[PDB]
């Protein structure tokens, strides 16, 4: 009765602190065993795991059957041990937050995460498949997920060959990650970036039988996010910066918070390993 | 390390009239406790080509918990085939997603007996499964071959289910056959609602990097020829104000290819019929 993943494998590391992760792993589903896979492979690294890993696993599946397939990659979700959820509130909050003197308790724990990603979840995940080589690696995540991303790039830009910012949490904290980003455009194999969000997200229509109160408040949320015009003032402050190779922005049109998720990812996933490199921006 | 679980989930083998084995994946919202949990009235969505599609339904229906839209999800449904290494059976879809025709070559027109298999056989085993559940609603969902079956199901059987979602159907098969059925529906006689998309780039893909001129000139004739978008708009048109119609939502996802946009198109679907319904009239 139950269904079991192929080609797919999950273990816990523990970061320095003791703090366990779920890391869950998948590889091309025409693959006999791991050992199957020689030679360079691209590699993706997904934050908030949970919530994202099936969905990733399954389109670098469907691009198989794509006329522009090269192979596909290895997907990497970390996550944390959850049952009957896709998030913790908790862990999230520290892991993907920048740290700021403003910041409440619990938040600005990015470098440590950052740190423990490269330092213990890379070469773990390395360890799983010896005759493959990493031809390169990029970082995805979704909201908070997102500023980490960005958070990455600005701060050690040399972590990962891509950075894939999905709806990214800009409005967190005044704005302190544009601080980060003005200082990397001002310093003297550059990086790429990809940037995107739902059209739904700052400006959400109204449900069917809707209550006026319920909408505007709604909107008055979606306007201090302000997720699309951030996006658009980071890119715009980005433009033409010596530091990153390409910046691609894209506008997902009837996509909200969640429901873009989908579509990020999956693009992400199937750019990075179908389109590299990417054109000059 | 072992192998990954998927949890607030099951499969079971159901075999049609002719003996030919499927594989049943099914889902629940992963809130509840286990299967049980699940009572009143529940929204329900059958998906075929399931090995390609269930994972990636099943996790987007788990991400719309934390959305403000929520109203308790639904169930997904998966009509697959026993496969290992490969997402499709080639063979038995093509039989399975297409419509009998008298020039059809052999080993295809077996939609009916496909469509009668999920009434008669699928739908009740889900629903032993959920005994304390009623079924709301039912959507039907495809994709290519399975888009064209959607459309079918529509036209020949508009009650079998309330809901049809054809993904980038493909209307271009056998001299665009499905034209016949389509316009019989509009052109006789609770209204089901339909939901129609497809990918920018199926009928309009731009060059690959590294790619030479005469082998992007070879995708842009097999686009033209397939006519994905064109033909999806001209089929919408004819159905346009129709009285056996609900609802019509059309879409065309930029950037997306015959194989990106099935992620948009799964995911938007059971999202909307979970969410949004009943759809505004069209
Ligand atoms: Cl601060
Ligand atoms: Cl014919």
């Amino acid at each position: 009765t139950p269904v079991p993943l192929p080609n797919s494998e999950q273990f816990y590391l523990e970061n320095d602190r003791g703090e366990p992760y779920l890391i869950q792993v998948s590889w091309p589903l025409h693959w006999e065993d791991k050992q199957t896979g020689r030679g360079p492979l691209p590699i993706i690294y997904i934050v908030d795991g949970n919530a994202l890993f099936l969905t990733a696993t399954e389109a670098a599946w469907r691009r198989a059957a794509a006329s522009h397939f090269a192979g596909g990659g290895i997907i990497v979700a970390i996550g944390y041990p959850l049952k009957g959820k896709l998030y913790d509130a908790r862990r999230r909050s520290f892991d993907l937050t920048p740290p700021t003197a403003c910041a409440p308790v619990g938040y600005g724990g990015a470098d440590v995460f950052l740190d423990f990603i490269e330092n213990s979840v890379r070469p773990a995940v390395q360890a799983r498949f010896p005759q493959v080589s990493l031809a390169r690696e990029a970082l995805y995540g979704h909201s908070y997920g997102g500023l980490l991303a960005l958070h990455a790039l600005f701060t050690r830009p040399q972590s990962f060959d891509c950075y894939i910012a999905s709806s990214p949490s800009i409005w967190w904290n005044s704005l302190c990650i544009l601080h980060e980003a003005k200082a990397f455009v001002e310093t003297k194999q550059s990086p790429s970036l990809m940037v995107s969000w739902g059209s739904w997200q700052q400006h959400p229509p109204r449900w069917a039988d809707e209550l006026l109160d319920h909408y505007e408040a709604r909107k008055r949320t979606a306007a201090e996010l302000r997720m699309a015009d951030n996006a658009l003032d980071l890119c715009a402050m980005l433009h033409g910066c010596s530091r990153l190779h390409a910046l691609i922005k894209t506008e997902y049109e009837g996509e909200d918070h969640t429901s873009v998720m989908s579509c990020s990812v999956s693009r992400g996933l199937t750019m990075f390993f179908e389109d590299w490199p990417f054109h000059q921006s």
